[PDB]
This record gives structure tokens, C-alpha cells and sequence, in this order.
């Protein structure tokens, strides 16, 4: 009704890393699609632009935009974005699907991506859960704080979500099942529901944060 | 429209600490009121149940419930809540307006409050910004993680918001003005907009977190 | 022989909080006494200046100085120290035996104590291990970092030791017995042996640190 | 005299990474040499076994043992140590001169090295200070905590020193000069003086710690 205080009806996101039909970016895509958002799409390698033309058959997306971007590979990211900017224009944010195998990538696209957000934006970046650590969020956390500062001046917010264990995508996570305060795991939707928060206008004065969508398990520590 | 994935239309919150017309709990009340939520109200001392019967004249709240609760004072909290439970019934969450001057209070009401959330809930707890620290979030952060564990079993989520400097409620915060990545301060609304996230269903698998609604300043560190 | 790179032969310390014959400050006193250090002595309350005139019978301390100081009570600390400065003169450091039940105390004496260290010094401050936390070191850690800065300019080093469970001074610490990497507890001597490090010249460029003398248990986390 | 509570007279250390005449390992070697310790020596590459046969001319080391070990290269580390164990026998500790360019190395030698410490030991590991971070101690800190646990059972202590900026080995560290609480930098000696602490018996119940020999600068944060 008047929960237009999200904005997000009509704004355009770039969703990256949306590998098969259980990829989290796929939950994020749907919660988003469902909320009104035009969306754009990056496929990282080959093929799967199929699972996709397919995939998008569940979403009501009246134009259908896909871009092979190998995040691994920089101009692959630069001509992705000027391509997109050519093709559809300005974005309000990009979800991104995250040594820096994956740190740099974020950094790169951050920077590429802002050229499309001239009035400003929101960039979400997710990690998932290998031993450890973390470190590994410490590092992550930090690489988002740095970006926060940078594009803060340009009114682009930058935040991370850290994604707990999700079944449908070591069966000793029966462990979290059983120690995470809510005694269950997360899935994609509940990940991409926080993504909606984060790209949306409600998270208005929030940037450089790491929101753990993980049933409460970080608290175990 | 279909951003009924917040729930929050019709659910009932207890909003505490909603001192004058610039209190943050007052932003939270309005974002909430605006979203469909019945609300209940705690006044901590005297009088102000006026600013209130008044205050609520801006909100479309067709019943009008207020309860003097001195959070400082425990049975004041116990007969607040069984009172409320008597008077209106079950809650879906309470916003709360936070040595433990204010730590204990949270703890207490957490525990009082759950007796009203039989199918479960969401409790938000805010701090604002004295020198320091923090410590002082470290401690805060922790006292929310502990509660997270406790009421996690009962499906009540528990999270904190840490609230940056807000003008309209040392003029050296001109400092944040000028170093916080977004180069501005926060107000109530943008605080209570995150509160909405947090009590709402989008923050579904999120508990024991501290979301800094502070233009990005935590990142300065 | 030439492990005069400790200094500490002849320098004068004030040892506080040296309650009975199993007090840690008592280990620190002995390791110290054994190393050559003149020592001075604070008793916090009454009596025990006995256990002491006694206690010191095990130490080869040819003068015998004791000062009732209630750390709790400030002028009790101010006329302690100008007293001492009167009575014996300049110190090279003070061991101290640590809301701020015990934080403030440190702070106070820090400040009192420096008037005696005109060429500079070393102040050690110990905590021991109630639930928790910590917080509680976070806070501690911090209150030592602040002092570090302050008296750094005046060449007084300031560090903390955090003291694990020690038997001879919940029998579920059989827990540490059994999970602390070295599979044993600490005692006083091994606490005051680090104290020697810390007041001595080897910890020369070390200040604002917290050295856990606790068989390795902090690492469990 | 009776500051034989260090042990360290006669015990044998392996000192690695002792590149030229200003290398820190070189301060550690001397403080050590000066304290009575037989020492053994690893050179990582080529040549420099010269600076060394040379270098050692300042130390009173009546036997002269050197081993080319490329830490980078594992069997280079395995036949280093069984070599040594062959050649001289059991060690009491090794100083070591530290993606894991340098993390793994530590890990490796930890494990190699213990076969020589049958009654147990002490391993020190240093980092020096590139932007950052840290992370980078977070990670370091952690990789020492893990080892702490492992060889704790076998009574080998494991700790790190983190080494501030040292002139004689960006001239914007004039910055620390001027903000580090003691208003000066550290050198090698004051690094290797803490190393002595750490390998010595005074740091008896201390393991998995990170002792910043850096004039107090960590406290700036
Ligand atoms: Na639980
Ligand atoms: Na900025
Ligand atoms: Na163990
Ligand atoms: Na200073």
C-alpha cells in the first residue's frame, strides 16, 4: 500500500552470480522481482544464460537483460557495465555474489558500477558458509568498510550480508541446526529478504555493515 | 501491494521510551503506524501521557493504549506487561528505548515480554549517541547476543540498533557531519525505518545483531 | 651475571594489594625480591600489616616500608604516595592489584604515582579470574590503552596482566585444567614472573598491552 | 646472579631469518647470545652464510652451526631440522622470522621443530611493519592461537611478537614517532629483548599471545 518507503518499485538492480535455481542470488532475485524491481543479470560463464532465460520465466520481468561477466576478469567487468549503461541506463544498485578470489571482484565492480549510479545507490555483497577463521569475515567486513568510505561521498551505500549454511545448496550443520539460537537454517529467500532491506530505502542511514542472515549462530561466539 | 512480506500490518507492538516529540521511539512509532501496526505505549514517568494522547493524534491508532512503566523498577515492568496482556492480549514485538542503567531493564522486559509472544516475536533495543568506550557497545552487543540465545528457542528474535548523533535531539558532531562516509546525520525516521526492518518479517533469519543506523561512521574505525 | 638487562636490581617498586600469603601480589613480591628490587608496600585495610611484617620475613628487604592505602579512597591514595615520596623518594614502578571498583583506583594511582617517577617508570596492573563478559577485559584492556597514552609522553610504560584461575587462591576450572592448551593452571609466581618482565627493562618498547598469564586459555576463544 | 629464572643459559635455539646485520633476528640473536644461549642458524638462501660466519664473530658461540633453510620449501625444512637433530640434538626453542607467504612456513617448522623438543619448548614468531588491515595480525594472531592448542599438549609454548617500524631497517613513520605513546621507535634489541622473555622461562604460563613490541602504537587504535 504505502510501503513505498522501500522505494524499490521500478528501480533497476544488477543481480550477479545467479549460477543455477538454488543460488542465493536467485532468492534475492525473486524477493526483488516480487517487490517491483526491474533487474539485470550477470552470468559469469557459458551456457547457463539458459537456466536463466528459463529462470526468468518465473519472474515478471518484461525485458530480459543478460550479460556474461566474468567478475574474475576485469574488462569483462568494465564492458559489462558500460554495456549495461548503454543498453539500459542508470542502476540503483547491484547485488553482488562474493585471497580476494572474490574480494577484488567486489572492489572492481563497486568502482565500475558507480558510474551508473549518478544520483547514488546501494551495493549489497554476500558471503556464504572451510574451517578457520574468521578472519575471513574480519577481512570481508573490512573490505566493505573501505568501500563504504569511498563511495560514501557519492551517496552510494555499501553493505555485506554474511550467509549461514543453507541445506538445499558437514551434514554437520546439523550442528547449527541444533545450536543456532533459532534452531533451524536459513535459506535464500530469507537472505534475499535482507538484501531487499539493504538495497531498499529503509536501510537509509546504514553503510559499511555486515548483517549475518544465519539464524543467530554468530552469537554462539 | 504485495509487500505484505513485511507482515507488520495488524501486529501489535509495544513501543517504550517515547519521551517527547523528537524521541526516536517516536520515529519508530510513526514509520510503524504508517505501516499498519497497532501499537501500545510505554511512558516511564508522570505527565507525558499527555504529550502522548496528543502525540498519537498524528497516528491513526483507533484504540489508545498507554502504560506507565518505569523500566527502572521491576514490578512496574511485570504489571505492565500482564496488565497489557490482560488489556489487549498477545504482542508480536516490543521496541525498547536503551552499569545496565538500561541493560537490566532490557533483560527484564525481554523476559516479561515473552509471556506475550506465545507464537514468538521480535524485540528491537536501541542505544544512542560520553567519551569512551566502546566498550559500551561491546557490552551492549553482548547483552543482546545473550538474549538472542535465550529466547531463540522460543522463536523470539532479539536485535539492537546503535543510533548515531541526531541534530534535533559537541556541536562537534559537525565532526561526523564531515567524516561519516555519507557526510550527514541520521534522524529518527531512518532509525525507526531499520526498526521496522528488524521487527518485521524481512529480518527473518537475523538475531543477536547490532545494526548501526549512523550514516556509516562506525566504519571510520 | 650480565642479565642486568633487566635493570630491576635496586630499583624500588610499590607493590599493592598483597592481602594474605597466597595473594598474587605476593608472588610478584617474591620474584621481584629475589631479583634485587627494594620494595614498598601497600596494605589496603587494618591489621594485615601483620601478615606483612611477618611476610616480609621471607624477603631480604633491609628496610621495611608499609603504607595503609585504601585504593578505594583517594586522599588515601594521595597521601600515600607523597608520603612515600617523602619517606623513600623516587619509584621505578608500582605493581597494582586490580564499574571501576578497581578501574578508577588504577587511574588514580597512575596519576599519583607518576609524580614519583621523574625519569619515568613502569606500571603493571593485574586482573584475576563471574560469568560474562568479557567485556570486562575489553573495558580493562581499554583503560590500560588510555593510560598508555597519557603517561607515554612522560616515559612511564603502562601494561596489564590478565590472571587465569589459580588453585591455591567452580572446582569447574577443572575445565581449564583440561582445555587450556598447556593443560594446567597458573600460579602467582608465574604471574609475578611476567610482572617482572613488564616492570623490568626487557619489555622496553611494550606499553598498553595485556599479557594473559593463563596457561593459554584465552586461545580457546 | 640468581636471575637463572630465565633459564636460557645453555639452552639451544634455532634462530631463523637472520638476513644481513640489521635484521631483527639479529637483535634477538645477540640479546640471546649475551644471555648464555647456544644458537643455531638458519639461512634461507645462498651466500649470506658469509655475513654470518662473520656475523657470529661478534657473538661468543664456540660452535658454529648454519643451515640453509628455505622456509618457502618444505623438505628444505624437514631435512633442516632432522639434520640439526642429527648434528646437535635437542632444541629448547626456535625464533622464527615471519596468503601465508610466511604463515605456512611457521606452521611447518612448528611441526618439524617439535620433534626436537621432547621435553618441550618455546617457539616465538615475529611479524614486522602495506596499508591495510589488520586483518593481517587478526589472521596472524589466529594462526598462533591454533598452534598454541596443538603443541600445548606437548608443552611447547607458542607466541608472536608484532614488530613496529624500526628506522635502521613512509619516512612517514615520523607519524608513529610522533603519535606512539612513547614518542619514539623500536629497534631490534628491544624486539629481541621481548623474544628473550618469550623463549625464556619467565613467560612460563603464557601461550598463544601477541606482544606488540611497537612503542605503544597499537593503542592509538
Ligand atoms: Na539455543
Ligand atoms: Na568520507
Ligand atoms: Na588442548
Ligand atoms: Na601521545
Amino acid at each position: 500500500l504505502a510501503a513505498a518507503m522501500l522505494n524499490l518499485e521500478n528501480k533497476t538492480y544488477v543481480i550477479m552470480g545467479i549460477a543455477n535455481k538454488r543460488s542465493i542470488a536467485f532468492g534475492v532475485a525473486k524477493v526483488l522481482d516480487q517487490l517491483g524491481a526491474k533487474l539485470v543479470f550477470t552470468y559469469r560463464k557459458e551456457r547457463s544464460r539458459k537456466e536463466l532465460e528459463k529462470l526468468l520465466e518465473q519472474l515478471n520481468q518484461p525485458e530480459a537483460h543478460l550479460y556474461q561477466i566474468d567478475v574474475q576478469s576485469d574488462e569483462e567487468v568494465i564492458n559489462g557495465f558500460e554495456q549495461i549503461g548503454k543498453d539500459v541506463g542508470n542502476i540503483d544498485g547491484v547485488y553482488h555474489s562474493i585471497q580476494d578470489i572474490s574480494s577484488y571482484s567486489l572492489t572492481i565492480v563497486a568502482h565500475e558500477a558507480k558510474k551508473l549510479m549518478p544520483e547514488g545507490g546501494s551495493i549489497v555483497a554476500t558471503t556464504y558458509l572451510y574451517n578457520v577463521m574468521g578472519v575471513a569475515k574480519a577481512s570481508l567486513e573490512a573490505n566493505v568498510k573501505y568501500l563504504a568510505l569511498d563511495l560514501g561521498p557519492d551517496n552510494i551505500r555499501v553493505n555485506a550480508i554474511s550467509a549461514g549454511p543453507i541445506r538445499t545448496l558437514n551434514t554437520i550443520l546439523k550442528e547449527i541446526e541444533e545450536r543456532a539460537p533459532l534452531k533451524r537454517n536459513v535459506d535464500q529467500v530469507e537472505v534475499g529478504k535482507t538484501a531487499a532491506y539493504l538495497l531498499s530505502d529503509l536501510s537509509s542511514g546504514v553503510t559499511g555493515e555486515n548483517i549475518h542472515v544465519d539464524s543467530g549462530f554468530h552469537a554462539i561466539k
